[PDB]
């Protein structure tokens, strides 16, 4: 009994996959899928801290899975729920700014970014630890 799939970081009752390689936003959604997992919705600000934490170190452009393709200026993670008051405070200085049509969210230096969801990105899948 393993709490993650191999290769998979446990954090906080989660396994979370962290991709070697880049794809745009949506592929990103369907590879996190074909492995029984979600594009990364956060939910705290201790995962956010983990999840920023990987990018900043590492130095890459990580999509999650916020967006606001279906309604300009409402950001919606891909389970549906609306981006918390409380989180907002995560946007760099002066973002989202959809400058040139940005509706995907990226882990981007210390804070997140809007950009275009047809360049390419790492990503990072989230599903629940199974029990042990
Ligand atoms: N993690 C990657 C990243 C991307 N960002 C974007 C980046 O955007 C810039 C850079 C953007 C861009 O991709 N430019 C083309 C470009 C590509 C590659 C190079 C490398 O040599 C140079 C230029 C630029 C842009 O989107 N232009 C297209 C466009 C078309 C039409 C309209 C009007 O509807 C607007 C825009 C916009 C920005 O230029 C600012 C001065 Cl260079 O920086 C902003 C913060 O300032 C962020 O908010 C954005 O999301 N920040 N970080
Ligand atoms: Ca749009
Ligand atoms: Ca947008
Ligand atoms: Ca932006
Ligand atoms: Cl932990
Ligand atoms: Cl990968
Ligand atoms: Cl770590």
């Amino acid at each position: 009994c393993h709490p993650c799939p191999w290769e998979w970081t446990f954090f906080q009752g989660n396994c979370y996959f962290m991709s070697n390689s880049q794809r745009n936003w949506h592929d990103s959604i369907t590879a996190c899928k074909e492995v029984g997992a979600q594009l990364v919705v956060i939910k705290s600000a201790e995962e956010q801290n983990f999840l920023q934490l990987q990018s900043s170190r590492s130095n890459r452009f990580t999509w999650m899975g916020l967006s606001d393709l279906n309604q300009e200026g409402t950001w919606q993670w891909v389970d549906g729920s609306p981006l918390l008051p409380s989180f907002k405070q995560y946007w760099n200085r002066g973002e989202p700014n959809n400058v040139g049509e940005e509706d995907c969210a990226e882990f981007s230096g210390n804070g997140w970014n809007d950009d275009k969801c047809n360049l390419a990105k790492f990503w990072i899948c989230k599903k629940s630890a199974a029990s042990c």
